[PDB]
């Protein structure tokens, strides 16, 4: 039995090229959780945790590091140990904070069992490698470098993008809109994403407007957990709505999915629960008749979407570039897995320093 | 006008006179996060948080400290505070550890602006103070325990006790069960607790078991989140399923109750978000019809239950009270909000010395 | 203990620079019920109700009077307070106009209590004054009138107006808002009210042409009581549905939202039953996603509404102008709370002479 | 042609022999309004309305009195002058004390209608008279009461009694109800009447005992206005849930009855909108299976029972016999209809004087 | 008690100046029953029936005469003896042409029981005479004639005409409409009927290209017992679904409601169940919130629509003009009641010999 042997984390607060704009707050900089697993079969499984603000960033690494004496010890077998996880947290909550961490536990184990049998993630998940669409992912970024980043994507390959909108008032999302479409022509994708900032009237009258410009997806219009609110909207739309970013858990997606919140979703590595938690996932989305996307984690979500039997799009937005060797590559706008065992996530150590918080 | 100029934590590990044992893990500590709100007027709330394992403390502590910068000069007006925090958390998900560090500020903020009106927090919420009839919460504690603690609590003046049960066998619970009410009378209460033990055939076959024993209720049955389940279980009985303790947030109780998941519930004052949630989740209970307990936070929940309109049970388990002065007291075994500003909590300053970590 | 030691009413019949015509009928004038509810603190709780017609105005006033044995010498608790009216209205049947002197009672009592503390309702309620965006409220007031109403609130800084519609023909509801939308330009809220007027199928047909004609809302388009009706005609709409302003109690608002009769709600201070019902209310509609506006009693609705997760609009209409001194005011259109104790309501009692009935 | 003329109201207070005792307050004396429409064909409609407590006596009396004016001069046409009513309340709420006004003049204005015919009411509805089962209806008399009434009505030919219950302890319930069983018989129906006073949980636990001893029906469990709560009431029970004394309009028992509130039905004449209600209620109740009873107003009762598709129990209950002639008589427990125009109520003069306020 | 003393019919065949052509065929002559309803205070009731094809002519005569026995002695009281065929028939089945013969029987006895008391119908049931809209009914009848029929239907001052459609091709269904247009102008209402004759989709394109055209509603669009099939079609329509005139009872018309088959109703005073089964059906419209039309039988509809609360329309398709004196007329496109004692039908006796069969 291969064994788990140890648990080290480390924060860092790193620089963003384009610091990502909301209609609810930007996030500038980005406050990771590198987690390193050691084993005794001499491996190492890394991923990383995204902590959204610099406020919940030491808490969470402080989390993790007091997880470490439940798992080590532990045989590394990522299924039976969320389950452990699971049970030990039954009580104090299992989900937020505590789910985001179980799901960095998770990501490094499989990297780690990948590396155990020296072969790439997505073939041990039982799958083929093959290349998947990739959009690039920018900003609330005002028409001017809207319409840049846009063009540039365009330029490296790529064949569409996302744009985060919600400005005060409505014809400014249209101008942004309309502007990228000038410059990109009607062959392209532009997704949109409101980022809950609009109650459902609002979404509802935003939205009808947009979808007249033409947009691919109206992404989380309002409340992240109001799935009644998201059904509302998606009743009067025939664009789909997209969300999923927010899901804690399988159950989370289950429970939108069950009352029609959305017609497409995009889990997100990490607080779906990982690579256990995100197989879960492509299960229902299968079931529901729901093309799954992703949400950052580019580097896994390479891997896992090729195991995803109605895999739609991947979100390209490089939050660890700085921290992680570039091995992930983008040809024609797909993603291409490398052939590295595990999750083939090699930090930049020479990097790390810089940012430690 | 009143702002806040200071947060403080401190970390405890309270050990309690009787583990509360589950049938999921046993707690045989408090560690809690004691919370001092420091305010312009001088006057300084105080409240606090129960983190459930070891594991969680510190991270929760450290959370409450990084979550101190958003506060401190801001007004003490804790439904505006509440609101800006949601905002803040937005991207980062406002539920688990941080929805508990946000409902301790919350909380203390009330217990504040009790103290600047000079008046107990009851009478500021509109409501005269009342005696509230209160259970006495025992565990998981093996036929022989849980009848002398019955009996102790029919002593006290007490007319209902909670035992927790799921033992491995069903005949188990029944012993216990049988075991405390020949102690105590065919008058009196035995809420019953299986903390999320059973599946749902398990449940449904246990429930109907102690039902025919005649208990109060019967609380988590299963997985706490699965709403949909507890409505399965709930609709093969008569008794009524409780829930509610692990509702994080009033939104979580709108879905539970929305599908029927329960005939009773009971918001615990931190997980629910505070006062300003309890608040909400009553107006809730009330257009349901569901009569509505407490979980926990006894000292705050006497100040709330006198202001809910459907107000049930106040539980009695005391995990603060190496710590805090008992001002809180009980006749005939009702809760008796005492004549002081805000929540009436005073810590003993003395006792949480030998208890920090 | 603060006491109620008396109550006071006086009933006027105040007169209306603008009368308000709606497609049901006139009302001309205002026939109000001035409540004075005295403290054994010393001061006086103020508030008032609105009888519609001068045909319920003595009757209202009568009930009051009769009411007022059951409250002297009960403590200014206004959530108790509440509770025991419900239960002694039990039997007679706790709506209606009975409904309406409890919440007269109500307000009275939370403005009595924010004197007692010395400070605005706003921050007795946990929440910070912010001012509230309003929109002026016409009537139905043919073409010429209309257009002029909407210039002059226009010029004085307000960013939408409502007017009353339901004219014999749709043309005539078109024209005025068309003439109205020439004046006042596209950057600008035009709220449109039927009063009730229409059958469900007629308020299909005019809705969906008034919806081509861009208006805000369109307001109570069939009878009240009728949420199946109006869930019907706002399955038939992208622009939402209005209404509230006639819900007795938070549970009726319960009954609308369940089955999804208004995308939108603006319960009434009065018939929601006062600040008590209020707060209930935006519980309400916070869960259920519906943005909050509020229906006349713009002096209390102020406060009200800054403690409204989803406050939406104010609605100025000044029905007690007369008797009331205008601490109130508007800048730029919002609603800027007084920094008076309680409500900030002060009678002009040199006036009230001039309108006794 | 036939003119309304006249509209006059007399306030009385009449002592009951026996005290209406319900769980939720006593009935000591009936505060009814009398009410005698003039006409141009010089007969005189008669009506009462029944106030349910001193404190809306006046409130009501004075209602009507400014009600006049509405009325003095229409047609004797009690459908048109309803919907007039309807109408002319329609901003102003067309319920509670105002819809009982209205059904007062619409009952009196039906008795009118028969004079003017010189037929008794139930043979203008198109019917025939015929004896209508009854049953006698007590209070929360305590056991000894209680049996003693028992024995008496089943002395008087009376097949049924219904009592009052909401004891502090279910055991007092359950002995009440045993106690009649033992004196009246297995072949004998016992009615019971909770008069609103149980939440949802207590009402299924006190409702399966009383189901396990024999009672008829179960009368109010709950919150009467809570339908939601009454149907999971009902989907617990066997025995049927009676509701439908609180309904004000037909259109509230519409309400009730699509969500499956109850098995069985009991409008109140006056509650109801008077005979035109009534008319409206007893459709309904046909098309929903609902077996129809009345509450209170015996008088009109029995005419209306009699025109009834679905009718099932007439209550007596002689709230008015202080004051009107004894011209309905029971015969083996059943009503019998006198052969007088219209309703057959004739005041006694010389009884009224006593009692007026 | 007035009692009935004898039935007599007389099967016609009357020739109609326009035959009624139909989508499924034509009805060129108008096949009636002619009742006689012979009472003990000497009046008799009038009414009739209509057959639709002379096949069932005979038949209907007959079932009539043979229950003949079953009345004769009975009190004329309608509703008793509604109620006593509904059981007399329990077991045959209470529909169809056995259901027709009872609303026969049911209309001679209302317009019998207004003749005891020398009073019209309309006011006999409680309410005013009132004008009531009416629209001329035409039939399937081509481009020309129809283009015509309006025209002189718009000379007579009739606001709306309804033409019957479902041409072999959907073009000729919007040239007919498209030419009716041309010729009355904008404002006048022009109502479609398909007789049944499309399945669910091609009724949904047929009937969107005509919603395009502005129709004042569509009619029958499928299979009249299909309810579910209406609801569809409704589903996908702004312009309202009209249905009615088929339903046997109220329990028919209360099955399609309940479903949501239609936005308005006519029911047909025959199939309806009479006069009886009328007043049922408009207390179901009202509560439904279905404007309620009449469907043949306008002599007797325009009285009952008078009392109907939703009241709608008249169709004006005078099937029994031969037969019966012109005592209903038109005054600028309304009905107008008679000043005559219940229905105001009376015999052209002369004429009857013509057409007897
Ligand atoms: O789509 N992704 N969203 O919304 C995002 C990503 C990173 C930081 C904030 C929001
Ligand atoms: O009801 N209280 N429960 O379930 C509890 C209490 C303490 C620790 C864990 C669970
Ligand atoms: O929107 N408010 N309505 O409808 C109103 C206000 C005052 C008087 C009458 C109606
Ligand atoms: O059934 N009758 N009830 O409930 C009643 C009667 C009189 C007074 C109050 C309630
Ligand atoms: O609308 N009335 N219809 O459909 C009708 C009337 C008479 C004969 C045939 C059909
Ligand atoms: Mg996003
Ligand atoms: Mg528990
Ligand atoms: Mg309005
Ligand atoms: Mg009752
Ligand atoms: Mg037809």
């Amino acid at each position: 039995e291969v064994l788990i042997t140890g648990l080290r984390t480390r924060a860092v607060n790193v620089p963003l090229a384009y610091p990502v704009h909301t209609a609810v707050g930007t996030v500038g900089t980005a406050p990771l959780v590198l987690i390193d697993l050691a084993t005794s079969a001499g491996v190492v499984g890394h991923s990383y945790l995204f902590a959204y603000t610099p406020v919940a960033l030491k808490s969470l690494k402080q989390l993790l590091d007091d997880m470490a004496a439940m798992i080590v010890n532990e045989p590394l077998a990522p299924v039976s140990l969320e389950a452990m996880l699971a049970k030990r947290f039954c009580l104090a909550g299992y989900t937020g904070l505590i789910r985001m961490a179980a799901a960095g536990i998770d990501m490094a184990a499989w990297d780690a069992l990948g590396k155990v049998h020296e072969t790439p993630l997505v073939k041990l998940l039982g799958a083929n490698a093959r290349p998947v669409q990739a959009y690039d992912s920018h900003s609330l970024d005002g028409v001017k470098l809207a319409t840049e980043r846009a063009v540039t994507a365009a330029e490296l390959g790529f064949r569409a993008v996302k744009t985060k909108i919600g400005y005060p008032a409505l014809d400014q999302d249209l101008a942004v809109v309309r502007s990228i479409r000038q410059a990109v022509g009607d062959d392209f994708g532009i997704m949109v994403d409101y980022n809950q900032s609009l109650d459902v009237p609002a979404a509802i009258k935003r939205s009808q407007a947009l979808q007249q410009e033409g947009v691919t997806w109206i992404e989380e219009p309002t409340l992240q957990h109001d799935y009644e609110g998201h059904q509302r909207i998606q009743s009067k739309l025939n664009v789909p709505v997209q969300m999923g970013e927010n899901w804690l858990g399988p159950e989370e997606m289950f429970k939108a999915l069950s009352i029609g919140a959305c017609r497409l979703a995009m889990p997100d590595a990490m607080k779906i629960g990982g690579v256990t938690g995100w197989i879960r996932a492509s299960a229902l989305a299968q079931q529901f008749g729901i093309p799954m996307s992703s949400h950052l984690f580019q580097e896994i979500s390479a891997h896992l979407l090729a195991a995803t039997p109605t895999a739609h799009w991947l979100e390209r937005l490089d939050l660890a570039g700085s921290v992680i060797e570039p091995t992930l590559t983008f040809e024609g706008g797909n993603a291409v897995i490398p052939d590295l065992p595990g999750v083939g996530i090699i930090w930049r150590e020479k990097e790390i320093g810089k940012y430690l918080v």
